[PDB]
């Protein structure tokens, strides 16, 4: 459980975020990617492409991580209280695409990362500390999703 005061920085930053989600969107993909070249073998139309501006370049990936970046958004906004927006999640990621949450893992770094790179003054060690208990959450709770689903990822 985050406090009143965790969640406030959380939807602080978010709202950083928010200001260009596409860019974010692409700088988190192209960290995961970059990062954890294991994660981008799961998209067939993205592992095709070579170099950060191809990456950058890419509408899809792109809107990709418009999409990405939303849901996240949705779910952060609902300050834990996130079954309904998690459920549908853990049905495509555990059943369709077969997400670890070790790469859920990696794709929180990236998130943090990105966060840091873009928003310094916005996201000193407290932001930090409230954003990875956030994702924890995130985490957690998909994970017990995904075993309801049979999926031991
Ligand atoms: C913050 C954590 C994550 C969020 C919020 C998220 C959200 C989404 C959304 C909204 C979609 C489109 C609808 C759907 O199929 O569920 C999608 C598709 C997909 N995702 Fe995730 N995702 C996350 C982590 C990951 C990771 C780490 C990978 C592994 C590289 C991944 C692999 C995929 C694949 C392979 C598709 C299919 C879309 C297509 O076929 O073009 N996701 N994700």
């Amino acid at each position: 459980v985050l406090s009143e005061g965790e969640w406030q920085l959380v939807l602080h930053v978010w709202a950083k975020v928010e200001a260009d989600v596409a860019g974010h969107g692409q700088d988190i993909l192209i960290r995961l990617f970059k990062s954890h070249p294991e994660t981008l073998e799961k998209h067939d139309r993205f592992k095709h492409l070579k170099t950060e501006a191809e990456m950058k370049a890419s509408e899809d990936l792109k809107k990709h991580g418009v999409t990405v970046l939303t849901a996240l958004g949705a779910i952060l906004k609902k300050k834990g209280h996130h079954e309904a927006e998690l459920k549908p999640l853990a049905q495509s990621h555990a059943t369709k695409h077969k997400i670890p949450i070790k790469y859920l893992e990696f794709i929180s770094e990236a998130i943090i990362h990105v966060l840091h790179s873009r928003h310094p003054g916005d996201f000193g060690a407290d932001a930090q500390g409230a954003m990875n208990k956030a994702l924890e959450l995130f985490r957690k709770d998909i994970a017990a999703k995904y075993k309801e689903l049979g999926y031991q990822g």
